[PDB]
């Protein structure tokens, strides 16, 4: 069909872990799904010791905010490099077929903009990130990724299609950053990305990250801005990678229904612990809470976790079922 | 049901990797299946060279012993840290549902005990490890961890919906050690564990570990501590890994039903070479062995396996089949 | 069946990434087809900088060449290893049942030869290495790995039991090399490889790859040597780690099917972004390109794809599809 005559739909975005509202069942046939994002260069503070990185970002966050829309429908992104930035940035959708996934149509010098669009032909979460010519490990791991949801047109459906359908969504993306050390140890700071460049290769190359975080920075998910949901809620957590793999877990849960590697045409694995979302993925995992209280949602590499930043909290609301489990006999001398 | 009600037992444990007695059909309904287990802080020699660490163990051992029960069958946990012991220990169940897995409700000091029930709703084998807040991955690398299973009540299925039945089964606990070194390479000693516990934060920020053994030290399972089957026994290996990925393989076999991530509501991966246990998982692999003689069961890390001991050996009896495998011509000059 | 009796036929194998010309329906029935290999030790240009190592190679390339075969045929190789080599090396199949794949029976010393004979009883694509006790690692990490492809007998099938049929297969080996480096972290040269053999273990411990490439080198797979293929064209792309997990993806594309662990009594994973291949195995990816232009085809680990050598490239021939993409501003001030 001829896309001029096709609806039309302009999308605002939300800061995650939030995601901006759609519908799960699709109210229209394809259609043209409208976004803008302004790339923003920025200081971060990422751990509680204050270090501080030049975080590259689409629209001011470390993840960059979930697109949503359903299989068959056109994203069509405006992407803007204002020139208050320094560097050149593009975009790779790998919900996207050709050029690099968008990357070689979409190269903004500071003061330009592009408009680009694909078909978004294949259901399931999908990562995106900046991807330059000759510094695409720079920009990726500074923040610069992010991750899009192509729904079935139908929603989500378990292996007997009955349909899944969750009460509330977040999107945890998880950030892999090597900041440069000096042989002591200590972290190094620099006067322009120019003068980083090659240290940043340098700490790239040991493949080791000094800093693994949700959200941007140790704790982000956490406190006053912990994940919430109440018993007998149905919560669809999607979690991104774009650089090394990673091993989420829910403490004190399960992933009931589990596409680690992301693409909703194949049935959920059932029951998960743990799963694998291997580096440059989206996936995704169904659970409904049974229990109240704080639980811990992490990677499950435990010194990644609680070292190197990679947990957040639920505060679930609600009931306790002593069927499910009890203290028989708490704590005491004997 | 009320829980006073139902059937009880008392389970008496074994050392890894034998697994204690048990019905792949359960003949009971929904029980309570009571066990006990005593924390034992101890020395440990974990290499050829003499390295000596201290541990932290659930009754004894590396990895902690194999707990069996059936789907719906509540698990009813005495944990015990006597006074001989230093240090604060509990016990979180990725099996379980609430309170961190139970690691809430379980904190021991030395000199206290405390009874933990929680109702096993999903059927798997599952990674359990003590957890206590602000120093997780420090016990969890220091040894304690286990698994337990959870069997469907009419025992494991093929996807045709046929019965699997193991004649043996066998679990391989893997673990990766983190001993500080200093920085011509030599590991340290310590005369307390507080005075080794920033050592150990900072050996384990490298996210290099320095020994991945197989049931607690280098060689365990070899020599007069071989695995063993004949040929044309069905044998089950659960393995867990509860901090980092792991890629069994058994060298001369194949698994061929592999449960990579746990969850027996799953179909098994068929002919698996190799597969995926991602850090905090349990996984399960089903051979019929075919050849007699010896066969390495290995991280496919082949440096983890060879050169920092994640190897074990099977020792098979029985006929050797030409029609498998012959040597047509023996090595000779020419 | 008595194997005297049997057809058979002798293959010529080609080097990497091409595969020798076979039927994907197989034409006969069982059968033993006979293949020579000889082994050959040689110096290697890794990378761009020059740096040249000391190679362990089966028939002069890194990988070794992909042997294929049918579900039930047997595999019979000569293995010659000419008296201008200096080490002793052996063969392992994943495909094969008993004697360690074969190591324990193909011990070849310079200037010997052995013939080996297997029957391949599993459908698949399986890692072969060489594996001399005691000196596994530095053999696979040296080069000395290749892999076979056991084709079920009426071709590959997709989950409908309906033909997967590919217009051209390419094979892909990602190699880890551990260069041994000075305190400085310059590389090291050695006068024999009993001199490097220490210094080998040592570099392996750090269990950090110097380099990570595709078919030998960097850029080995680009330039005049870019893989290729035309709009329309269904291309598989066989891709084995040794030793080391990686995580594949096609840059502008995605892998229709993929049988990430390899073996083709399972249904494959469906419109995958990115997947997991363990280390120690092969997995296979089926995509039909729908766009013109180049391709990126990486480990999505983009520090090992665009600094340690991890990446190639195809060359695709055809019309672009501006329903699948278009600019539709070109970049420009604003
Ligand atoms: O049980 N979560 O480490
Ligand atoms: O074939 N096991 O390295
Ligand atoms: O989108 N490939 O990095
Ligand atoms: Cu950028
Ligand atoms: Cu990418
Ligand atoms: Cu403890
Ligand atoms: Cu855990
Ligand atoms: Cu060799
Ligand atoms: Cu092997």
């Amino acid at each position: 069909v001829d896309i001029s005559t096709l609806p039309r739909v302009k999308v605002d975005l939300v800061k995650p872990p939030f995601v901006h509202a759609h519908d799960q069942v699709a109210k229209t046939g394809p259609r043209v799904v409208e976004f803008t994002m302004t790339i923003e260069e920025k200081k971060l503070v990422i751990d509680r010791e204050g270090t501080e990185i030049h975080a590259m970002t689409f629209n001011g966050s470390v993840p960059g905010p979930l697109m949503v829309v359903h299989e068959n429908d056109y994203v069509e992104l405006r992407l803007i490099n204002p020139d208050t930035n320094t560097l050149l940035h593009n975009i790779d959708f790998h919900a996207a077929t050709g050029a690099l996934g968008g990357g070689a149509l979409t190269q903004v010098n500071p003061g330009e903009e592009t408009t680009l669009r694909f078909k978004a032909t294949k259901p399931g979460v999908f990562v995106y990130h900046c991807a330059p010519e000759g510094m695409v490990p720079w920009h990726v791991t500074s923040g610069m990724n992010g991750a899009i949801m192509v729904l079935p047109r139908d929603g989500l459906k378990d292996e007997k299609g009955q349909p899944l359908t969750y009460d509330k969504i977040y999107y945890v993306g998880e950030q892999d950053f090597y900041v440069p050390k000096d042989e002591a140890g200590n972290y190094k700071k620099y006067e322009t990305p120019g003068e980083a460049y090659e240290d940043a290769v340098k700490a790239m190359r040991t493949l080791t990250p000094t800093h693994i975080v949700f959200n941007g920075a140790v704790g982000a998910l956490t406190g006053d801005h912990a994940l919430t949901a109440a018993v007998g809620e149905r919560v669809l957590v999607v979690h991104s990678q774009a650089n090394r793999d990673t091993r989420p877990h829910l403490i004190g849960g399960h992933g009931d229904y589990v596409w680690a590697t992301g693409k909703f045409r194949n049935p959920p694995d059932l029951d998960q612990e743990t799963w694998l979302i291997p580096g440059g993925t989206a996936g995704a995992a169904f659970y409904t809470f049974r229990q109240p209280g704080v639980y811990a949602y992490v990677n499950h590499n435990l010194i990644e976790a609680f070292e190197l930043g990679a947990a957040g909290h639920f505060k679930v609301t609600g009931e306790w079922n002593d069927d499910l489990m009890t203290s028989v006999v708490k704590p005491a001398s004997m």
